[PDB]
DNA sequence: TGCCGAGGCCGCTCAATTGGTCGTAGACAGCTCTAGCACCGCTTAAACGCACGTACGCGCTGTCCCCCGCGTTTTAACCGCCAAGGGGATTACTCCCTAGTCTCCAGGCACGTGTCAGATATATACATCCTGTGCATGTACTCGGGATATTG
């Protein structure tokens, strides 16, 4: 049902296991990488096909 | 110079108040009482309030005559302060005991009536006690002089 999830990277970018998402959009970006890497790899992980 | 070190602005997360919504349980408002006994209306023969010079009692008044007030300033320590120290008032936790609930259960006594008496009120006669008045001394007072106590 739910088309889109809205997150802030520091709140939702860790641990969350959002394997249901086909795609990721950053509306803005932080001065520090690694945050975004976590935010992406909490979709991109072993559960996906 | 350098470096950097120290420096100054902005999203999480938690923790009281605040206000909102849920549902349910006696307790409030109201009805009909009904029922009855007080309020009323209606007389009566009743007490006690009240509008009203005058005798006159004292509240208020025109005088002079003095202490305590009124004014000054030195000082004197009273009272305020701040800062430090010690503990004891305080806080937060864990174990514990009973405060509180309900429930059953009885009879103690506070409740109520049933009769009718020793009580106290009211009158008349009255004597007596008590008030208001008038009337001596006896003291408690104000003063002066000296002894004892106490402050500086």
């Amino acid at each position: 049902d739910i088309f889109v999830f809205l997150l802030s990277t520091r709140a939702g970018g860790l641990g969350i296991n959002l394997t249901a998402a086909d795609t990721v959009i950053f509306y803005d970006s932080d001065w520090n990488p690694t945050v975004d890497q976590q935010a992406m790899d909490r979709a991109h992980r072993l559960g996906q096909t």
